[PDB]
């Protein structure tokens, strides 16, 4: 109740992550997206998902790279293409076609489908999913970027929106919560979701993640290197 | 005067950066090596040498990585072979051959001995070091890794210890000083080593850098994706 949900104004920096800008327009990140150091990410994903240090400390360490700042980035900085930001999200345009940065619900509309007939999405349909839209990122994008880095990242997000929207043990979440969560970037407290009463690891994430792995049918662009971007002044 | 010179001792972490340590060792960074920040890299490498906050900021940033802290690394932490730590050291044995940590003679051997002739090490020497150094890794360590990642960072390591203990804007560095600064990881101030007066920054070195890489007589392995290893866990 210390934590409403604000819609970001205009000088509210947001990325292209569900999971950060959530917890920004909820007050556990800066409202205003900006000066974020890599202590606030780790208090931030532990008070609003109780989700655990080792993969949010690694995961700021890169979204640093992104800001021209000695030890802070912004929301905005984190779009950056390469670095984390990739191909074939769930709900954003790929950088080559379109914005990189915002929700889309054309884009978004495949996971929305997803396991139609059940009230979850699952390792089962995140798998499809991961599967469908790099099937339409090398459909129409010429200058995809498909390696097992952005790949390894794409099944760690599924993992991350059926664990912190659902159950972090078997990796199913309602399916109304994650559509509100990527949405509108918020917490369905009115609609019943609750934080996990366990904590979110890379021992709970993982396996789920290798799990989604399996089921999405992949296999890389043998020509390419996997790479992390330094900088956003190339 | 602030800011003697004092060995450290065994709590006293150090790293297989001579520009580091020798900070570390006058106290521009702590002298135990410990709880180091990206801020503090920046302070220090101004106040000790003059060099400016743009590629301190992205190395630091990378340094990281090689740490399970969130937002500091000691000094022994960046020996993580293959995050910054590369074969072909001016001063270290490779991490497959020997101790890639510490400062050794018998491979320094080849810088000291450089420019004959001379009382300065310069772009010319400093190439045919780096030509020298990875011939011999690659005839001795079946193991070693050699892409445009590590050559790029050994060019820009001396175009470092040139610019540092030298003169930032012509690569030409007096030998004396760089030998001490290699062995005893101390500046020679006593020896009449002055801080640049001028900023040494990504626009002095780069030059330098690129300079010394057409003096190298350098190719890649052809069959190596760079790459920056990310956690010390594996
Ligand atoms: C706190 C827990 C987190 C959760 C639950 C989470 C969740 C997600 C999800 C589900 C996506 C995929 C969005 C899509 O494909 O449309 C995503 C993307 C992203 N996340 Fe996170 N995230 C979290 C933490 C972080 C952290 C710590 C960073 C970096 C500091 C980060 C940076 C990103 C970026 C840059 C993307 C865009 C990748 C892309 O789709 O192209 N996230 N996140
Ligand atoms: C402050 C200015 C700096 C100078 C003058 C400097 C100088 C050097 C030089 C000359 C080497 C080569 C040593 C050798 O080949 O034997 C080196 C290596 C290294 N430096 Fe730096 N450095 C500086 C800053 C940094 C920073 C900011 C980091 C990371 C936080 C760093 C991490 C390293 C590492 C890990 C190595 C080992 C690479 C290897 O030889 O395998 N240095 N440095
Ligand atoms: C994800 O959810 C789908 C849908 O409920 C599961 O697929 C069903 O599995 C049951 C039991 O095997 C079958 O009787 C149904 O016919 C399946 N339905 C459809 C529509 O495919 C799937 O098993 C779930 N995946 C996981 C990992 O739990
Ligand atoms: C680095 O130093 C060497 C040694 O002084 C330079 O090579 C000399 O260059 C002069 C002028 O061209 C010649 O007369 C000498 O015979 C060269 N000496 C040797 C021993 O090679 C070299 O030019 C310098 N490099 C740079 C970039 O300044
Ligand atoms: C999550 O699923 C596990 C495994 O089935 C179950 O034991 C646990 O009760 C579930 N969590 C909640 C809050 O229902
Ligand atoms: C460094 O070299 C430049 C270019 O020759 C020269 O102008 C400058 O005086 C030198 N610096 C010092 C401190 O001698
Ligand atoms: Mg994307
Ligand atoms: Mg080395």
């Amino acid at each position: 109740s210390q934590h409403p949900w604000k819609a970001p104004g205009p000088n509210d920096l947001r990325s292209p992550c569900p999971g950060l800008n959530t917890l920004a327009n909820h007050g556990f990140l800066p409202r205003n997206g900006r000066n974020i150091t890599i202590p606030m990410i780790v208090q931030a994903g532990f008070d609003g998902y109780n989700v655990q240090p080792d993969i949010l400390i690694l995961a700021a360490k890169v979204g640093l790279l992104t800001s021209p700042e000695p030890d802070t980035f912004t929301l905005d900085d984190l779009k950056l293409h390469g670095t984390i930001e990739h191909d074939a999200s769930l709900s954003r345009e790929d950088f080559a076609l379109g914005d990189n940065l915002h929700f889309n619900e054309a884009i978004f509309n495949t996971l929305a489908n997803s396991n139609p007939g059940s009230d979850v999405y699952n390792i089962t349909s995140a798998g499809q999913v991961l599967k469908d839209r790099l099937a339409d990122s090398l459909a129409r994008n010429p200058n995809v970027t498909n390696t097992g880095k952005e790949f390894t990242i794409r099944t760690l997000e599924s993992a991350f929106y059926l664990s912190v929207m659902g159950n972090a043990t078997t990796g199913e979440a309602p399916k109304n919560f994650v559509q509100i969560f990527f949405r509108e970037e918020r917490l369905p407290i009115e609609e019943g979701w609750k934080r996990s009463t366990t904590p979110i690891t890379s021992d709970t994430l993982n396996p789920i993640a290798g799990q989604i792995s399996e089921a999405s049918n992949w296999k890389p662009n043998p020509d390419q290197c996997p790479w992390i971007v330094l900088s956003p002044n190339l």
